[PDB]
């Protein structure tokens, strides 16, 4: 049949993607690892989840408005090709500045201070993404993949070359 | 009928979205508030506009090439679910560095200095987004929302696990 | 016929976009110029390539997971309107911090040090994008462009106003 997406859990640490509502457009993706990201630090957070997006579609592995509005964790949107059967990685950076100051509080993905019994010194603006937290979503859209034809001029001429804030 | 989108203006400060051309793919969104963003400062700029995206679609509340190329104002693309009837917020950050230096000129969304009769000291790289300025656009695309089926291996095996700059 | 996209090479420095696989969702875009980007520096890298996206579609000129995961080069996704026949520009920023330190090594788009016989002093975190390197991709998706109808309340009431990390 159609209207079905294959998903493969690559470890015990993985979790099956879930739609929040029937109305909602994507599936929440869970982190399969606990990671501390210092200011300006980049990482590819593993999900231990693979999918088989069929042809004529592309998967947008993208941020959640809750995480992106509350924290300086920035997720560059991954375009999951209709073929990539590997481990989905979340391309992330802590875009907080490295101002050289210290603190004893990490911050969670809701920007709340993490209280812990054992005291540790962290760089200010550091985040902990915990195993099993919702940090991304996958929205699947159809694509158009025609063959390209080189030309010296186009088929028809109103917008033209105007762009980059021309109105 | 179909081919119609409901829009609700939540205040006098709101404005109806507009297509720039017939050719263009999205609707320009207007700020309903005047906001100053210092370097590294994050905000959710209200539009006082709500919409009812019908099911099988998602709305991409996204940047304009003019604003994003000229300024360090970065808009994280919001995915407006086919259901969210609330106030559309523009998830924004001033990604200019906080170098500790001062100036008397704010900068507008075209990166032009704002001249004002009364002198004030601002942090360098600060922006003023004025009420009624075009700061974002909404592009609506169809989505594919199938039911997920867990598997141990996929239906067919060429790309495979290769990614993250493998070619 | 349909299922064809017109492309126009605006100079000798341009190159025709290419699909990596048959499975893949987009066309790799090549830089038509050699550019050095210092920390925090913004640019619009020219491709010397134009396209005619037909109506009912939009082109996402977007990052590659290889470049974005390995370097601090951030590409803001351009929405190419179904009409824009101009030179496609890659809206890019070097999001590496300006920590005031120096080095003799530029970095390429794989984050590898560039060894050169003549010694030069660069700012730390500077990148060289060379003419003919793959720095972006174009994914084309269909759009929905209805006429807007203003209302005081919506046609039907479960999600409602809930958002920005409400679950
Ligand atoms: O965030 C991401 C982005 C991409 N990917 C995977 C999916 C995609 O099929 C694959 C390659 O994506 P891109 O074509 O955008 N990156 P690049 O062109 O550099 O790699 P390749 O040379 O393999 O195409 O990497 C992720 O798992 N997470
Ligand atoms: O920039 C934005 C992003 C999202 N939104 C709204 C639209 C969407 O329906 C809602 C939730 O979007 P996400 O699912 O991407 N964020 P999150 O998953 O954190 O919130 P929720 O738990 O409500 O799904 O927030 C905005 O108004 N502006
Ligand atoms: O990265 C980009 C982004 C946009 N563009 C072009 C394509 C698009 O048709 C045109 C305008 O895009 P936007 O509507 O998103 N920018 P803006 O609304 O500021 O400019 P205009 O006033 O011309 O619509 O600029 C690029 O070439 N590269
Ligand atoms: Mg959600
Ligand atoms: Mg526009
Ligand atoms: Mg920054
Ligand atoms: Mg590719």
């Amino acid at each position: 049949m159609t209207n079905t997406l294959q998903v493969k859990l690559l470890s015990k640490n993985a979790r099956m993607p879930e739609r929040n509502h029937k109305t909602d457009a994507g599936y929440d993706i869970f982190s399969a690892e606990t990671v501390v990201l210092e200011p300006q630090e980049k990482a590819v957070i593993k999900t231990d989840v693979a999918v088989s997006i069929p042809e004529g579609y592309v998967g947008l592995l993208t941020s959640r408005s809750g995480v992106s509005s509350k924290t300086h964790l920035v997720i560059e949107t991954g375009k999951i090709d209709a073929g990539y059967h590997g481990n989905l990685g979340i391309n992330i950076k802590n875009e907080h500045e490295d101002d050289k100051m210290q603190t004893i509080f990490l911050r969670n993905i809701d920007n709340e201070k993490i209280f812990e019994k054992e005291r540790h010194l962290y760089k200010l603006g550091s985040y902990r993404i915990e195993k099993g937290e919702r940090i991304a979503q996958l929205v699947i859209v159809p694509i158009w993949t025609p063959e390209l034809k080189q030309v010296e001029e186009f088929e028809s001429v109103e917008r033209g070359e105007k762009g980059f804030g021309s109105s």
